[PDB]
């Protein structure tokens, strides 16, 4: 587990808002994260777990939480997703690429015989430092009004050690 | 992470009703199982988390999965504790003893500068494949509703793929 | 360069005319071979060139030529990319994905700090040895019909040593 | 033998008279200590040996002596065994919780397939000199008066 | 490949126009250069592609493209063969001898097992990044005009990023 | 600590009652045995500690318990202390002399710096498993009374475990 | 030196009266052989030894000697040489080439940094072994009519032990 | 063969003429010194050659000769050695224990399977080189008269030289 | 020192009696040996050392021990030697030669910046034991009639233990 | 092989004349040296080659040419052998012993089994190179007067 500890350095280019972004470790410093991992865009899936952090997109802005999905495609693929699929359509988000796996790694979320990420959530406070992680199999699914109590839940506990 | 492999061999002491009582993989063979780890027996974090697992274990036992709790503490103090609070009396699970950590390294679950093993939960399907992963920082609890939920899921892609 | 050497194995999920192949090394055996790589789908470059070698699919089929394109983008990304862009929607010939960068990595092919393949194309004879290769920076373009010109003179000397 | 050695640096938390503590090496200098090692608190067997130290503990104050009890368990799990044996409600010094192992593993004590610490005392003196050693099978109780005896010689020959 | 890397540092003899000239990396230095690499002089092949990149070669110099061909010939046995085959003799380009191979490798393009170079052409730009490679088997013939295309599809982009 | 251990394979010669004999690990198997180490012959100190202990031979030998004392120093050299010394004269048990020092290092017993063994009695048992340990420094005297009670006590636990 | 050794096994292409012809050690066994060797072709150096040897060679023959010249040029360079030099023009001996430098390495005589041979006779008996060794600066000239006696030596020797 | 070495430093403790003294190698400089070692004390083996060197010490002494005899045991069996043995008393000469083996081992000569030093002699020059060595098994006399020529033959040449 | 232990096998060249033999370890098993070594033949050193034992080796031969004098001249050296000193004429036993040092290093014996032998004896019982060694600088004689006292020692103890 | 390099230094005792000397390689320095190695002195093998070199030695001390002969003998021995043998004793230059085979490894000339240097002649310029080598078996003989033909033509093309 990866539990307690500092997330690493890394830099990717994202898309979001209809616009290209790079993101650093550094655009996370003094804020909540939330790393959301799936395995592939464009997938005959249903993103349904993508468009309900949307759904919660607007509340997590308010507790100070950014949200970042990630895959191994790249920007450009999410770009297109982006346009392509009216659930994913709804996301207002940052959608980070990591063509090279070095993110997905770092969270030791790779599965290496097939180049894509495992399906997981990690919640990472202002310091760097990961306060909660969910990985499932493809058919058990993220609930995220669950992350939410998660998220709210760790903002307590830093409020009162 | 972990997600998706084959649980380790392991045999361990262990407190249940009123007895100590061996366990070892070839008793969760066949058998939905859910490994709930936790860092300290006595601690006085008050142990909501092991007392909703009880209250739905009956439920859990009616889908066939099987609860272990573990802590690296020895079975001799979990009977003990089990004598002196209120809410772990009505635990009727298997408590596990690791004080080796072999249970706790297998899932990779180690603090190692404490001794003590994380917050973390692991459903294991019946072929012994680990699938969902929840670990939760020392004040972020872990909500049983939930995985009621997830293993109820699980279940269901087992039958309907 | 890799010239003169024999292709490695390699089995890769691929789109082809609406749908989904598998790919390996025993499917390019006795048949001349063209490997043609490009960095990324949905990219800024127009995709001029997977088009341009498109036009010249029927020519080289019937030099008994099959022609693979290569990204390590998904084989579902692809299918997407050809449905978007009138352009790639020309293309008949395999789109072969490749996520884990394997058969980019045999090539010798990879931008190990970008996670993607550079604009390289190969000829590969019926015996499996690579006769010609030629790279490119991202702003000079591969022409089509030099391509064909290679394979015809690559033709003749197998018939006339 | 660790017989003649300085012992080595280490920070563990310990419960001392209804309060939780912090102890390391630095809280043993200039002073002799004694290490009480043991397996496992709640165990069945009757820890009459952590208890008769107890009873000869004002004694080995008045002659500048710290005692720590030493086992796997953690400081928790001496807090709950104090509030229930009656004979452990009689100790008055520090009772180590070591879950790393890392103290046990010092003094080279750990029963490494079981997870816990050997029935072993340590006796060390003002420079963290390792003194005596006693180390015996579960069966087979250490005395606590021959203990004061030995600290005592100890004493004796570091005044001459 | 060796596609964006930068060229490595050598000392080679070299024939041309009646003389014997040397040649470092430092005489590459902010000039565009195309480095012609063939097997052997004196071979049964005639040597047409070197003779047509003659043909193309004031147009080249006028793009501000030095040529240099290199094999593990010394300088000496190039001078010979400008004397004695009426096409190479219409070389006005250095001819670079490379019998220890240090060229040919730093290149990475010699054939251990023959002591010879593969037939491969490489573009560089001035800051020494090779931005076009071609390699044939010995058959398959290079075409400078379509060098030449290359080579101004290089020049363009350079000024148009 | 070897608490808990086998003891390993030795081959010594040794002191016994006016006769040389060899000493091996074959001796100890089916016997209850006590190993008590000591730096050297001869030494500055009274040999009390020794003394102590052939004092208690008769009960320890009626337990079914072998004595060997050991140090670095020959058989040879208890021969010669046992004929000198008042106290020594009455040891009846085995002197092993060690002067290669492998049955002191089985025991991890050895201070290098100086090539004698330490202060140390160990208890062993039938299946020779070490059941006691007690080491001292060289102020410190080890009580052949308290060390009667460990054995004593260990062959309690044999005989009823728990 | 390498005096008194058995030489070492080699295969290379040697030009041989205006054919081509593989030599290897096969062909040495059983004869008297003697290897010259010199670094290059076509060199400033007027070529006063090889055609020396030359002179000699009828008589070498009755001798039961055979003689490979070798340098690190092809055999192709040699063909071309013995074209151009009349010195050269008589040698009716083989001219081995040695691109590789492996031949050149087994006799120890390779300047590394050059890629050439220095100037060395070998004389190696039908058993293999080099039973003298010659090796001069480029101003001293080597004599072929010492050569002979040296030979004729050697020759007595094995007969009359 | 050590021959022609500079000898190693060392410290020990050893018995001479009814003292303990320590020898260190700063002893020996300056001096001729003879390292005399043999197996073990009180052993069967008539301590004949200690004795004969006994005999030529004090010429050795006039002559500028330090004498040490050295085994693997400690200085304490020396003097007691010193005390039971008529011939062993009459050395007056440095009797230095080594049981660590380190002397012996500078000397390369510890028979590692019985811990015991070999019977082996060592002449060493004021500058600390050895200049003879003989060794010889357990039933072969060191003939303490060839060592006086041989240190007279040693000096001669070192004050000679050619 | 090698004392107790068993000589190591050895082949060398010899001088004795006018004659050049072969003296191998084959030729001390079952003897006993006298291995006298010395640093160089024809030297400044008066050998009056190698004629005393000269002088003892008819009573030496009486029981049954072989003597040889060795150092690291050749065996031709020794027949020089003999035929021009007085006193070396006396030696009847082998005067071995060693070159190669081997004999020397065998026991140990090497003057490695001199490459001479030390002034050594050995003393060698028949089955192969080192029973007595003596080693001495430059000046100090060895006696040979000390040498015959420890010899009889020697046999009378192999006889009584 | 060694052509074409610099010597290494060395310093070895020789026989020259009725006298022992040191040779080095400063002794080399700035002068034309010929280094002839055989295997041992007073073999049966008679030293015609040494004999050779000695006849033309006036002529090569004319050219400013020292010689040096080499075996793994001693000077010692040397000496004796510049006594017995007629052939020998017309040697005026100097014979250097070799017995830690130093010199003669620095050639790469040693038979490591034998502890011979091998028949082999160095011609050595005056800046230390090594500018000709010829090495041959025990039945093959150096002819001295081409050594004198390759030292003329070195020295030739050392002027031009
Ligand atoms: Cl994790
Ligand atoms: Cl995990
Ligand atoms: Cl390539
Ligand atoms: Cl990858
Ligand atoms: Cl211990
Ligand atoms: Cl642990
Ligand atoms: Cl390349
Ligand atoms: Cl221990
Ligand atoms: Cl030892
Ligand atoms: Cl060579
Ligand atoms: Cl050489
Ligand atoms: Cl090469
Ligand atoms: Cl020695
Ligand atoms: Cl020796």
């Amino acid at each position: 587990s990866l539990i307690n500890t500092k997330i690493k350095p890394f830099k990717n280019q994202a898309f979001k808002n209809g616009e290209f972004i790079e993101v650093t470790e550094k655009d996370t410093e003094g804020r909540w994260s939330v790393f959301f991992f799936y395995p592939a865009d464009f997938a005959f899936v249903c993103p349904t777990e993508l468009g309900d952090v949307a759904d919660h997109y607007e509340e997590l802005q308010k507790l100070g939480v950014d949200v970042y999905s990630v895959s191994t495609d790249t920007h450009f693929t999410h770009k297109a997703w982006h346009s392509s699929s009216e659930t994913i359509a709804k996301i207002k988000y940052a959608m980070i690429g990591d063509p090279t796996g070095a993110l997905t790694r770092n969270f030791d979320n790779m599965r290496e015989d097939e180049g894509l990420a495992d399906r997981a959530t990690f919640v990472v406070d202002p310091q760097g430092i990961i306060q909660a992680i969910e990985v499932t199999a493809e058919g058990i699914g993220r609930d995220a009004s669950d992350l939410l109590r998660k998220i709210k839940a760790a903002q307590y506990v830093a409020a009162h050690p």
